[PDB]
C-alpha cells in the first residue's frame, strides 16, 4: 500500500563508497556509506544543494498541508507575547544591566539602571531604566545575536561578540558605556561602536587587563565542515587595529586543542587553559602579569600536571587564588593556590561532596562563599565562610528548580533568578547578614493565559534494564487522568555531565494543556544529576546504558498508566539526537513520533568534522579497534533496522543547511538512509531545514515559534491527537 504523501524525493547513492575500520573482535570491518557525498557542505556541492532544496520542499508541503500547523503557530504567538527579563547584573560603571524582551522581539535587549534606582525598572509602565544594546538593530531579519559581553574594569568600555550573518563565527566589537543604542536607530547597522573589530573568533572568552587598555581573546586562522584547527590566544589594545594584536599562545603541534586565558578578578594573575577533548581536564599554566610584558615571552609556571583536572578561578587574595577544581574530586571542590609557593600545590578550602556535584562557587559581601550544588537533579545554594570554609547554612531551601546568581565580592546583595518546569522566572534579592540574611521577591515573570496552578511536576524513580534506580520529572495538568490514555512528550540528552534540570518552557506546558499530555524528563545516565559517576556510567562502552534508561522510562510510563502505548513522542538535540535515533532503531515499536534537533548520528565519522574530534572522550575513538566494536553496536546511522520486520515511527529532523556545532551531514545521511530503507513509510521521515542558519545560541523568537509549530503539529498528526 503506497501512502498519498509519497514518494520521497530521490537521493543519489554511491554504491562503491566504503571505509575499512580496525576491529578488536573481527580484525577489520568494511562499512559502506552510500550517502558519503552529503558530507560535502551545501555551499560546495550542487548534489548537497539539490538534496537540501528537494528535502526542504517535501517536508514543508507535508507540514503546511496540516491545518493544525497554523493553529499551533497562532496559539504559540499569542501565549509567547509575555515580558521576560534576567536578574539585575551589577557592573563597574555603577549600573545594573538586565536582559528584557517585551514579548515577540527577535532577540533580548540589554537595559541598565543606576544602582539605587532599581525599584523603578520592570513595572507595568515597561522595562524602565535606559536601553543600552538592542541586538534587533544588528540584522534586517533579527537573526544576528550578541554572543557575549564584558565591561572594562574602569566601566568606560564594553567588549561584545556578534555572530556573523552566515555562520557560528563572530567578531568582537568595543563601544563606550556612554554610547548606548538609541530606541529610534534603524536596523541593519551597529551605530555608536568604536573602530575596533576582532575577526576570526569562534567562542567569546574575553578578559580585560586591570588597566582597561586591552583584553585577551581566542581566535583561529582566517576562514578562507573541516575540523576546527589552530586556536590562538591574542591580546588586543583598544584603539589599535587587529593586525597590531600581540600573539600570546599557539601550539601548531596540536591543532585540534582549544585554548583560552582567564584573569583573577584583581587582574594580577593569568590562567592559561588548553582542552584536547570534551573531558573536564586541562593543561594549565599561571603567570603574574606584574612580572611580564604581554607576549610569547611570559614566565609561565605549572599550576598542576596536565590532563588530570579542570581549574576555574573563583577569586583572589593577593598571591592566593581560589579555584573550583575536580583535582582528585570528580564532583568538584574549592581549593586555594599560593602563587608565591607553587610547589606547595592546592590546599582544600571546601572538600568534595561525594553525593553532590558542585556547579559554581562565587564570593559575595567580602567573605561569603556561595556554592551551587546539583543534588536530586535540582540546585541547592550553600553559604560558607571564605576564610575558614565553615558552613553558614542554606538559602532558598524551599525552592526546587535551578538558580542563576548575580552579584560581586564588593556587593552585600545578590539577585537570584529562580525557575522550574512550573516557575517561569522569579528574581529574588538576598541581603547577607551576620548570622542570617533576608530574602525579598524583586520581580516575577507572569504569563497571561497560563494558570500555573493547573499543573504539577511529579518526582518518580524507575528501575532501568540493569536494575539502576533512575529519577524522572513528570509535568502534567492536575486534571489529566492516569488511565493509560494520555500522550507523552519525553525529552532526553544523556551525556557530557549535562543535567536535565527543572527548566521553564511555555511551549511544553501548552503541549500538555492542548493535548491533555504529560512532559517526561528522565534523568538518564550520562548527565551529572547524581554526580560525575552518573556521567561515567553513561559514556564510552556504557553509552548503551543511556538508551536503556530512556527506553525503560517509556515502558514505566505505559506500565503505570501515565501514557498510552500508542502516543509516545520522544525528543532530543545534538548528543540527544544520538539518543532519539538509537532508541528509534532499538525499540521502534515503543515510539509513535521521534523529534531529532541537530542530531549527532554517524558515530564513526563524527571526529572528521568541526568540533567532533573533542567528542572522542565521550563516545570513544572510532579509529581505535576496541572502541570501534562498542560504537558500531549502537551507531544509529549503521543500525537502521531491516525493512522486512520493522515499522519505523514517524520521524522529523530539524537542522540548518550550515551548522558548526553539529555538521548537518549527520541528519542529511540518516534521512537519506531511512527514506531508502523505508520508501513506503507507512510513517513519514522528514527533514525540516532552516536556510538562514538561525543559530543555536542566537535563534529569533519568530523562528523558534515556527519550528515549535512544525514540531507540535507533526507530533499531533503522527499520534492522532486533536487540539482541545
Ligand atoms: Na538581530
Amino acid at each position: 500500500s503506497f501512502p498519498g504523501w509519497g514518494p520521497y524525493p530521490p537521493v543519489e547513492r554511491d554504491e562503491t563508497s566504503a571505509i575499512t575500520y580496525s576491529s578488536k573482535l573481527h580484525g577489520s570491518v568494511t562499512v559502506r556509506d552510500p550517502y558519503s557525498q552529503l558530507e560535502v557542505p551545501f555551499e560546495d556541492s550542487e548534489e548537497t544543494k539539490a538534496f537540501v532544496h528537494s528535502q526542504r520542499k517535501f517536508a514543508r508541503t507535508y507540514l503546511d498541508e496540516n491545518p493544525d500547523r497554523e493553529a499551533w503557530l497562532e496559539t504559540l504567538k499569542k501565549s509567547w507575547n509575555y515580558r521576560r527579563f534576567s536578574a539585575l547584573k551589577p557592573e563597574s560603571d555603577g549600573h545594573y544591566y538586565f536582559e528584557y524582551n517585551d514579548g515577540l522581539q527577535s532577540q533580548l535587549s540589554l537595559y541598565r539602571v543606576r544602582m539605587g534606582e532599581e525599584d523603578t525598572v520592570l513595572t507595568e509602565s515597561g522595562p524602565g531604566g535606559e536601553l543600552f544594546f538592542n541586538p534587533n538593530l544588528l540584522s534586517l531579519d533579527g537573526n544576528a545575536a550578541l554572543t557575549g559581553f564584558v565591561m572594562s574594569p574602569c566601566g568606560n568600555y564594553w567588549a561584545y561578540g556578534v555572530s556573523e550573518h552566515g555562520s557560528d563565527w563572530m567578531s568582537i566589537y568595543v563601544r563606550k558605556t556612554s554610547s548606548p543604542h538609541l530606541p529610534s536607530q534603524e536596523r541593519g547597522k551597529d551605530p555608536g561602536r568604536m573602530n575596533d573589530k576582532i575577526r576570526h573568533v569562534r567562542f567569546f572568552i574575553v578578559s580585560w587587563t586591570s588597566d582597561s587598555k586591552g583584553f585577551f581573546y581566542s581566535r583561529y586562522p582566517p576562514e578562507d565542515n573541516a575540523p576546527a584547527m589552530n586556536c590562538m590566544v591574542y591580546y588586543h589594545r583598544i584603539g589599535e587595529d587587529q593586525e597590531s594584536d600581540v600573539l600570546v599562545h599557539e601550539d601548531p603541534e596540536h591543532p585540534f586543542w582549544i585554548s583560552s586565558v582567564q584573569l583573577t578578578p584583581s587582574g594580577r594573575y593569568i590562567l592559561f587553559a588548553a582542552s584536547r577533548d570534551a573531558s573536564h581536564t586541562q593543561l594549565v599554566k599561571i603567570a603574574d602579569l606584574h612580572e611580564n610584558d604581554i607576549g610569547t615571552n611570559m614566565k609561565w609556571k605549572n599550576l598542576h600536571d596536565p590532563w588530570e583536572a579542570r581549574f576555574t578561578i573563583v577569586g583572589d587574595e593577593g598571591s592566593k587564588i581560589y579555584f573550583m577544581t575536580n583535582l582528585k574530586a570528580k564532583n568538584y571542590k574549592v581549593a586555594t593556590f599560593d602563587a608565591n609557593h607553587p610547589d606547595e600545590g592546592l590546599t582544600t578550602l571546601i572538600a568534595e561532596d561525594p553525593n553532590a556535584f558542585l556547579v559554581s562557587a562565587s564570593i559575595h559581601a567580602q567573605d561569603k562563599l556561595l556554592l551551587v550544588y546539583l543534588r536530586n537533579a535540582s540546585h541547592e545554594i550553600h553559604i560558607r565562610d571564605l576564610t575558614t570554609g565553615k558552613p553558614l547554612g542554606r538559602i532558598f531551601e524551599d525552592l526546587l528548580g535551578q538558580f542563576m546568581v548575580s552579584g560581586r565580592r564588593q556587593d552585600n546583595d545578590i539577585f537570584v533568578l529562580f525557575s522550574s518546569f512550573l516557575s517561569p522566572g522569579t528574581v529574588y534579592r538576598y541581603t547577607f547578614g551576620e548570622e542570617k540574611g533576608y530574602r525579598s521577591l524583586f520581580r516575577a515573570i507572569s504569563i497571561p493565559g497560563l494558570n500555573l496552578d493547573d499543573f504539577m511536576t511529579e518526582s518518580v524513580f524507575y528501575p532501568s534494564k540493569d536494575g539502576t534506580s533512575v529519577h524522572m520529572f513528570i509535568t502534567r495538568p492536575k486534571d489529566v487522568l492516569l488511565d493509560g490514555t494520555s500522550p507523552v512528550l519525553q525529552y532526553g540528552y544523556g551525556g557530557f555531565s549535562l543535567a536535565m534540570l527543572p527548566t521553564f518552557s511555555l511551549s511544553t506546558l501548552l503541549f500538555c494543556k492542548i493535548y491533555r499530555a504529560i512532559y517526561a524528563i528522565p534523568n538518564i545516565r550520562g548527565g551529572s544529576e547524581y554526580g560525575e559517576s552518573w556521567h561515567r556510567e553513561g559514556m564510552l562502552d556504557k553509552k548503551q546504558n543511556v538508551f536503556d534508561d530512556f527506553n525503560a522510562a517509556t515502558e514505566w510510563l505505559i506500565a503505570n498508566k501515565y501514557a498510552s502505548k500508542d502516543r509516545i513522542a520522544i525528543r532530543g538535540g545534538a548528543n540527544g539526537g544520538v539518543l532519539t535515533t538509537a532508541c528509534a532503531n532499538q525499540a521502534p515499536g515503543l515510539y509513535r513520533c521521534v523529534i531529532t534537533i541537530e542530531g549527532i548520528i554517524d558515530m564513526l565519522r563524527f571526529p572528521k568534522f568541526t568540533f567532533g574530534a573533542s567528542w572522542r572522550s565521550e563516545y570513544g575513538d572510532p579509529e581505535d579497534p576496541e572502541d570501534f566494536d562498542f560504537i558500531f553496536k549502537y551507531s544509529p546511522y549503521h543500525n537502521i533496522p531491516p525493512p522486512g520486520d520493522t515499522v519505523m515511527p514517524a520521524m522529523l529532523f530539524f537542522t540548518a543547511a550550515y551548522d558548526d556545532r553539529v555538521s548537518p551531514l549527520h541528519t542529511f545521511k540518516h534521512v537519506a538512509a531511512l527514506q531508502h530503507n523505508f520508501p513506503k513509510g507507512p510513517n513519514p521521515c522528514l527533514m525540516r531545514i532552516d536556510l538562514n542558519s538561525g543559530h543555536f545560541a542566537g535563534k529569533s523568537t519568530q523562528e523558534m515559534l515556527e519550528e515549535t509549530a512544525d514540531e507540535y503539529s507533526f507530533i499531533g498528526k503522527s499520534m492522532g491527537l486533536t487540539m482541545q
